[PDB]
């Protein structure tokens, strides 16, 4: 024999692709493995690029990650459960790492693992098509390295392509005429270029925050936060300002619901991503807006109109690498026949229970505790090794509480490992001052 | 009986359209027409959005278009033999309009001709492929509006869907580390971003040579070009700068390789396009630089691997609105049988021996010319009104002379349409000073 083919290689890909070697480690016979990424390496939105709109080969580009990004939560939050930082490093370290800091990370489990064989990079998927006649899939992809297109036959597909990468992007009355940028969080790349200048954020998102928070530290004149969704109440600093929902602009102004105007010279659209999949059909086309729970996916994973097809990660993500692992093993052993699918409208009512469960949410602390619930469900069903989730819902509501306290300095904060328990240090240097984004200036005393 | 799938409704797309209506309304039966376009509106390319990267539906955006962008050539080298400048504005207009002007003159050809009914938007094309059991072509879009996909079969497909929209984007070594703005040619906008800046032009293609002008004209500190390719020998500002090619950026400056270095705030790439269909496998494919005489075209429009499926406009342009209408024609007659094509074998040596003369072009008047000696091939066989192709070429001369005597001023210059014969008036303001893009602002005195 049977053939998977899995479709990126992010966390989500990667964790697919550890999930049958592990098995096979374990001394299990596996399916030949195929797995097609569209970028020259691994990471997903973890592989950092320079480029924005389309890449060197005329694809859209992948990563929304920016320079200056540091882990967005606590580091503990999304610890693997087979693999630490304390195993990674040997040193305990601060609770909020840059993103080359954390990629390194993520690249130690995977590289250790021996997967990168099976990948098949610089080749972007260009359709999935089932056959009903063969009960096998076929997988259209464009080599970029020999610029010839082929397809090849496969029994599941996994698709783990993610969602944070299609910019959903409104127009407000007047961009036409703007003389500023106009770009969206999914194109911003350096805090640099807006040095001396005004930002208008639009949206309420959590990079909306990051994007802004990134601006202030490297020299932006003024922030401006503007959305219709419920505010969020912080303590901004002096020169970002807090205002209603954004109506119109002009060539230089931007103007709000309160009746109020300012100049501003580029304005950040903050307003989130659409699930977009350009190679599948409406047959295994999954469409939904970004929430805790999407239809159609059988323990968040399994295509229920079509079992042998795979969703990783398209869930909204407080919660992220342990549930790609968790939803990777699950699908890799109904892949192999460990778990057994019940009927489709079994299928749909189990689906169901978590949708209803899923409306009721209402806090932060109830959103993370589903999504801990439902990764609990998961790795009770597989061989993946369980984790202190209680716990690590805890410290989330630890730094969203720091957040509260402070939106500048809740970086600075740390946490004990619920892998080890070791509570990570202090960094050398505090946020506001630590401009050095390598992992080099992290990893040592200066 | 017999459908025609028309891929894009830009400048191509729609002149496939009206050459369809043109045989209908003279008293032709024609086949039913469908056309995928997917922006809410025509003009393809002359369609402006501020937007860039990826568009509403997230969908890759199409248009290389920025805000004042004036015609590139003479009117005159781009007017509609069918539909001329003095029928659509009812009066003289100067040699060298905004896009909005030439944008609503190509969608007046259109309205009249009412073709707008055969065109879905909002609409991608997602896959073409050809059936052989049912000798037919199955093509899957995806409906942005309805958010569905789905597929229809027709007997024939026309790829009108350009070839100046998906970025050559090479890498440069410190590009990761430098703190300015670093965006394709595809990506500029507005020159107004560029105002008392340091903006570094790379590469050499024709919009090097404009986006590089709209940045002088809205005031740009400083301009460098960078290129591989032999001199320009354009007489530049004095704010503007030639150096040979870029090597390596670093966090503030840029370095070029005789050893010069110099402080740049922005770095725009116009370095090119890719001929990229997403859409289509291998057996349709159509591979190539970017080029006058591309191989596998039969006629410049007939894909010689599969002779139902055409493409239209592939070609680098001299010519433009034209030559895609010539194309058009051509292509329509074949569809409906006024045209038989040769054998398979007949079909490469002919585009071999068009090649063999490709290959021999050196001037720039020998590349027009050249491009001028195939449109009149193409019209020869067509009932597309004749037109004087030799005086086009001597417009693009004077064009040309107008250039080579002062890079900032040839937009100011006049010429008679070979059309009508009206000489195009002295526009009320100079280009330098003409700031205000829009069409009205260019209509009125
Ligand atoms: C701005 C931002 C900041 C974030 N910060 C954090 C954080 O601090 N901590 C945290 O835990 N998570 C963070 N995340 C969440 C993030 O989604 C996860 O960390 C993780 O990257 C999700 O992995 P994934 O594999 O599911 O999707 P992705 O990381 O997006 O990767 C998908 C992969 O699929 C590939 N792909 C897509 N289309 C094709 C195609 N057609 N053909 C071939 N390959 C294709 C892509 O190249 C990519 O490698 C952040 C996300 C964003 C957008
Ligand atoms: C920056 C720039 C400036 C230019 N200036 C001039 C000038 O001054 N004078 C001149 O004569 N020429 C100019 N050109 C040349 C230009 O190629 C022509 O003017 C003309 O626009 C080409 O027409 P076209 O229909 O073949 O392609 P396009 O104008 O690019 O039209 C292609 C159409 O196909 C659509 N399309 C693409 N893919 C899909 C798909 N997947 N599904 C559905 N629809 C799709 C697009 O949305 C678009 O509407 C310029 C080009 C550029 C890039
Ligand atoms: C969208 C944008 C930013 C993010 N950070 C962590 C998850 C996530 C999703
Ligand atoms: C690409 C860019 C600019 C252009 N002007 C005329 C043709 C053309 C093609």
């Amino acid at each position: 024999a049977t053939r998977i083919a899995i479709l990126g290689a992010g966390p989500s890909g990667m964790a697919q692709l550890r999930a049958f070697q592990s098995a096979q480690e374990k001394g299990a016979e596996i399916p030949e493995l195929v797995c097609f990424e569209k970028q020259a390496d691994w990471g997903g939105q973890w592989n950092y690029t320079w480029r924005t709109g389309l890449d060197e080969n005329g694809e859209p580009v992948h990563s929304s990650m920016y320079r200056y990004l540091w882990s967005n939560g606590p580091k503990e939050c999304l610890e693997f459960a087979d693999y630490t930082f304390d195993e990674h490093f040997g040193k305990p370290i601060a609770s909020y790492p840059p993103r080359e800091v954390l990629w390194d990370y993520i690249k130690g489990r995977v590289e250790k693992a021996g997967v990168r064989k099976y990948i098949r990079f610089n080749t972007a998927v260009r359709h999935v098509e089932f056959n009903e006649d063969s009960q096998t899939f076929t997988v259209t992809v464009q080599d970029h390295t020999t610029d010839t297109i082929y397809s090849e036959e496969f029994d599941y597909v996994v698709c783990c392509t993610g969602h944070f990468s299609t910019p959903y992007v409104p127009e407000f009355e007047g961009f036409e005429k703007f003389g500023g940028r106009i770009l969206h969080a999914h194109d911003f790349r350096d805090a640099l270029e807006f040095k001396d200048k005004t930002v208008l954020l639009v949206g309420s998102s959590s990079s909306a925050e990051d994007i802004g928070s990134q601006c202030y530290k490297y020299g932006a004149k003024k922030l401006i936060s503007c959305y219709r969704t419920a505010p969020m109440g912080y303590k901004w600093p002096e020169n970002w300002d807090e205002r209603p929902n954004l109506v119109r602009v002009d060539t230089e102004n931007a103007y709000f619901a309160d009746g109020s105007s300012e100049k501003v010279d580029a304005i950040i659209l903050c307003t989130g991503y659409i699930h977009h999949f350009p190679f599948l059909n409406d047959d295994l086309r999954l469409v939904t807006n970004n929430r805790l729970w999407p239809l159609n996916l059988y323990k968040g994973v399994v295509w229920e109109d079509n079992p042998k097809f795979f969703y990783i990660g398209m869930q909204d993500q407080w919660y992220s690498f342990n549930m790609f692992d968790a939803q990777a093993w699950y699908a890799r052993d109904v892949i192999m026949g460990r778990l057994p699918l019940p009927s489709k409208e079994e299928m749909k009512a189990d689906s169901m229970a978590w949708r209803e469960k899923e409306l009721t949410l209402v806090t932060a602390e109830e959103m993370y505790t589903y999504q801990g619930d439902y990764i609990q469900n998961l790795i009770d069903m597989t061989d993946y090794p369980s984790f202190d989730i209680p716990a690590t819902n805890k410290t989330f509501l630890e730094w969203k509480h720091h957040k509260k306290e402070n939106i500048m300095t809740f970086r600075d904060h740390s946490y004990r490992s619920l892998m080890t328990g070791t509570m990570a240090p202090k960094h050398h240097t505090p946020w506001i001052d630590a401009l050095d984004d390598s992992l080099e200036a992290y990893l040592s005393d200066k």
